């Protein structure tokens, strides 16, 4: 319903500014899956999600900070934190469902008014970005999709996203 589906690689440009929508660990690791993608090709992004990281770890969880990619003005990065740790020492699954909910509501609450690296940086209003995603949680975290896709359409009228599949 608020989900609009799309095939293909989230990394190849768009022309329109969006924010990249991405599940976290708390523990500094963009180590693999599409994090360590990130990490490669906005590394001064990664620098930010590791020194928050540092600072208060664990204690992000159900929490979302966004960050500028720095190499694309009409990119951002919106780190979810709903693990403590990456790989397979992660979460279970239903800590990181309810995670992934109380992010995605700070991130409503923050586009309807988290945004401590976007000064300076941030070049529209931040509800002019479209929200973007991969099938989050799906990967290293292991949560089936469908778990989180009924995550996301809770949100129904307050927020639509577009999902990319390979
Ligand atoms: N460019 C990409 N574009 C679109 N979809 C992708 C891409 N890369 C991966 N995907 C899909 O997104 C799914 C989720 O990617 P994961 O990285 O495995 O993410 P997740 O399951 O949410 O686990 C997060 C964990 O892994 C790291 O990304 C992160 O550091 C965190 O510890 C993958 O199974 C994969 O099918």
């Amino acid at each position: 319903s608020n989900i609009t589906y799309v095939k293909g690689n989230i990394l190849k440009p768009k022309s329109y500014a969006r924010i990249l929508i991405a599940s976290c660990n708390c523990n500094g690791s963009w180590g693999g899956g599409i994090a360590y993608q990130l990490a490669l090709r906005y590394p001064k992004a990664e620098k930010d999600y590791v020194e928050v990281c540092e600072k208060y770890g664990s204690n992000l969880l159900g929490k979302c900070i966004l960050l500028p990619s720095y190499e694309n003005s009409d990119l951002l990065i919106c780190c979810l934190f709903t693990s403590s740790f990456g790989g397979s020492s992660h979460g279970e699954k239903q800590s990181i469902l309810n995670y992934t909910k109380l992010a995605l509501d700070k991130l409503k609450t923050f586009r309807e008014a988290i945004g401590d690296y976007l000064n300076g940086h941030i070049k529209y209003p931040i509800g002019e970005y479209k929200l973007e995603m991969p099938q989050i949680n799906s990967g290293i975290f292991g949560v089936p999709w469908k778990e989180t896709e009924r995550v996301l359409e809770e949100f129904s009228g307050d927020m639509s996203f577009t999902v990319y599949q390979l």
